[PDB]
């Protein structure tokens, strides 16, 4: 879920504040997206974006309101290490990849400050 | 989730051994159930079974494999006291103060050595 993913980032790059690094970064890492992505980091937001594409589309799961982003996992974070508990749901154990996979990815993107807030009807 | 209840009653009953206390007890105690609870502790399993049931019977919630023991939900507990978390979403929290409650109420019903293993097909 939404806050899970948040505390996901923290976990893997602590000097960080997820919500004001990362959201509304180039084309991909925000709300939807267009275009290409402008960079890696923007790359791990485009490869999210997808990655709740596909478990929205797999057949076994029915997420609330629609949105993967609803669904609760359980995770454990020891000094930058995520881990997605086993006993997730096929589901769950989906999207804790997709959130993990994301935190793993920032931690290692170059962090460009001239792509945040870019303007995305120009460069997307 | 099933094992996130587990632990419920080990934090609300810390000096406890939930699959081996909870399971087989009484007549609502543990897979099913049959008759009338025996006891004020199947009477908690009894209204469990109920609580699962409703859950499932919300058009809202379309559970895997069609378990609501199959969600993860995410609470915390401090020193005896289990907090769902309000991030649940509405299908997570049902299920969240379905498994709280029965390890609230787990907590203060008596529990009788008599009722363990119970021969449910005379009794139940
Ligand atoms: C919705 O996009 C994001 C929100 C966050 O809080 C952190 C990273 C994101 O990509
Ligand atoms: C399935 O029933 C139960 C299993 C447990 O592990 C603990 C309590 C129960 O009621
Ligand atoms: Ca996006
Ligand atoms: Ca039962
Ligand atoms: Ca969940």
């Amino acid at each position: 879920a939404l806050w899970q993913f948040r505390s996901m980032i923290k976990c893997a790059i602590p000097g960080s504040h997820p919500l004001m690094d990362f959201n509304n970064y180039g084309c991909y890492c925000g709300l939807g997206g267009s275009g290409t992505p402008v960079d890696e980091l923007d790359r791990c937001c485009e490869t999210h974006d997808n990655c709740y594409r596909d478990a929205k589309n797999l057949d076994s799961c029915k997420f609330l309101v629609d949105n993967p982003y609803t669904e609760s996992y359980s995770y454990s974070c020891s000094n930058t290490e995520i881990t997605c508990n086993s006993k997730n749901n096929a589901c769950e154990a989906f999207i804790c990849n997709c959130d993990r996979n994301a935190a793993i990815c920032f931690s290692k993107a170059p962090y460009n400050k001239e792509h945040k807030n870019l303007d995305t009807k120009k460069y997307c």
